[PDB]
């Protein structure tokens, strides 16, 4: 077992006032917590798409182990696009409990997705809403969580796009979403920096 001092340090320096013995940090996706056409690897940091493929019907989602707990303030993570697979159909966000895996972040109620296919944006429905650019293979997708105005802003290699959504739920789980063959992307929940510069964001709070 890999002590991982570096995460813990950065979770540390991100997240002084959180006491993981009751509210411990989100640090690798959860094999209970998935759909099955989603496949794990690197220490569940990892995510493959490896099923059919053939229509919206065919999305999988998984979760953190745990939901961003409150006493994080502000809350970030990151997604890094190993590939976009064959049509890019990616969504990255969060989801509350119990919302159904057999979908992209975002379409269903308690949902919020980003998608790299069209750059939209997924606020509880089926429906999504121009808010950015799209992104595939290469890039580093963000998401951030201001537990204290309740808002989410997604980053795109660093740069902000804009808030996406406002009147956030509370406990909601990162999520990140496939769909499409091929498609692989790596999560960045602490233990690497970040591309996005979160720590200057964080000093404005």
């Amino acid at each position: 077992n890999e002590q991982e001092k570096e995460l813990q340090r950065r979770l540390k320096r991100l997240y002084p006032a959180v006491d993981e013995q009751e509210t411990p940090l989100p640090r690798s996706w959860s094999p209970k917590d998935k759909f099955s056409y989603i496949g794990l690897s690197q220490n569940n940091l990892r995510v493959h798409y490896k099923g059919h493929g053939k229509t919206p019907k065919d999305a999988a989602s998984v979760r953190a182990t745990h939901p961003i707990p409150a006493a994080c303030g502000i809350y970030y993570f990151e997604v890094k696009i190993v590939s976009k697979g064959r049509d890019g159909y990616m969504g990255i966000g969060l989801s509350a409990q119990g919302v159904n895996m057999n979908r992209l972040p975002g379409w269903d109620k308690h949902s919020y997705g980003y998608h790299g296919d069209d750059g939209h944006s997924f606020c509880s429905s089926g429906t999504g809403q121009p808010y950015g650019p799209t992104f595939t293979t290469g890039d580093v997708i963000g998401c951030c969580v201001n537990l204290i105005n309740n808002t989410c802003f997604y980053t795109k290699n660093g740069h902000s796009l804009g808030i996406a959504f406002t009147d956030l739920p509370p406990n909601l789980y990162p999520t990140v979403g496939l769909q499409t063959p091929g498609e692989v992307v790596d999560a960045n929940f602490g233990q690497h920096p970040f591309v996005f510069d979160i720590e200057d964001y964080m000093r404005e709070w």
